[PDB]
C-alpha cells in the first residue's frame, strides 16, 4: 500500500509552497495547515484540503493529521533568528496527533548543521539551530518512522531531480534548490531506506 494521503506542515514557506505544488501534481490528495490562507497561491496546483490553524495547537494539527498516510514538516520561522521553541513545540504536537490516529511517517526538514561540526554554526543561526536539535530529538524518540532531512542553503534553482543524497553531510556541494528539497521529501514517501536516518542533499547546479 503506497502513501495516497499527506499533511504538509510550513506549505506556505519557500520550500513548502513547491513540495505542495509538487505533492498535487504528483497525485497525493494534500491536506495543509496554515495561519493565514492568503499566503496560498490560487495559480497552479492546490491542496485537496486547507485547515485553517496554528502548529501550536494541538486540535488544530490533530484536525490535519486525522486520516493521512504520512506527514512532510517544512516547519521554520523565516527571517526570524531569535530564540524560540516554535518547531520543537510543533513536532510534538504532530507526534502527538500521529499515534493518536495512527500515522507512523514522518519526513522532516532541520538542518546540515545537525551533521557538520557543531562548531561552525553562525553565532546568528545557533538559536534556530538549537530548536532544530529540540525538533529532531522529538522526532527521532516517537517511534514513528522519521526520515530526517538536513539540507545546507537552500536555493532558487530550478527542479532537476538529479541531486546527491548522502548520510553523513559530505556531498558535491552545499547548497540544494528548494525545488530539489521538496522533490527530496517527497521521494522518501515512496521509499523506507532513509527511515532513521540523517539525509543530506545537494547538487552541482
Ligand atoms: N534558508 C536556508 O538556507 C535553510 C538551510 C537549511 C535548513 N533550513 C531550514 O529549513 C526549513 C525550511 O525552510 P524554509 O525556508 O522553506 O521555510 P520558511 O520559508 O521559514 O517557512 C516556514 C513555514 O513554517 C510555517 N510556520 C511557522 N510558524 C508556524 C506556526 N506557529 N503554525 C503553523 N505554521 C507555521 C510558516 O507559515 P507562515 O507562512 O504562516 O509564516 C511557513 O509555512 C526551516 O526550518 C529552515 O530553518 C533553511
Ligand atoms: C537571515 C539569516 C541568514 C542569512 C542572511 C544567511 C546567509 C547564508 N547562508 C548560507 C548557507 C547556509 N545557510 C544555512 C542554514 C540556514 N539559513 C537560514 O536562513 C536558516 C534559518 C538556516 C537554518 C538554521 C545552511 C545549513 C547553509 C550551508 C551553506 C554552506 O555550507 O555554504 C551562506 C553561504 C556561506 C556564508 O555564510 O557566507 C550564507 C551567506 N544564513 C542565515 O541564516
Amino acid at each position: 500500500m503506497a502513501v495516497k494521503k499527506i499533511a504538509i506542515f510550513g506549505a506556505t514557506g519557500q520550500t513548502g509552497l513547491t513540495t505542495l505544488a509538487q505533492a498535487v501534481q504528483a497525485g497525493y490528495e494534500v491536506t495543509v495547515l496554515v495561519r493565514d490562507s492568503s499566503r496560498l497561491p490560487s495559480e497552479g496546483p492546490r491542496p485537496a484540503h486547507v485547515v485553517v490553524g496554528d502548529v501550536l495547537q494541538a486540535a488544530d494539527v490533530d484536525k490535519t493529521v486525522a486520516g493521512q498516510d504520512a506527514v512532510i514538516v517544512l516547519l521554520g520561522t523565516r527571517n526570524d533568528l531569535s530564540p524560540t521553541t516554535v518547531m520543537s513545540e510543533g513536532a510534538r504536537n504532530i507526534v502527538a496527533a500521529m499515534k493518536a490516529h495512527g500515522v507512523d511517517k514522518v519526513v522532516a526538514c532541520t538542518s546540515a548543521f545537525l551533521l557538520w561540526d557543531p562548531t561552525k554554526v553562525p553565532p546568528r543561526l545557533q538559536a534556530v539551530t538549537d530548536d532544530h536539535i529540540r525538533m529532531h530529538k522529538v522526532l527521532r524518540e516517537s517511534g514513528l518512522k522519521y526520515v530526517a532531512v538536513m539540507p545546507p542553503h537552500i536555493g532558487d534553482q530550478p527542479l532537476t531531480g538529479a541531486y546527491t543524497v548522502t548520510l553523513d553531510g559530505r556531498g558535491p556541494s552545499r547548497v540544494i534548490s528548494k525545488h530539489d528539497l521538496g522533490h527530496f521529501m517527497l521521494r522518501c514517501l515512496t521509499t523506507d531506506e532513509y527511515d532513521g536516518h540523517s539525509t543530506y542533499p545537494s547538487h552541482q547546479y
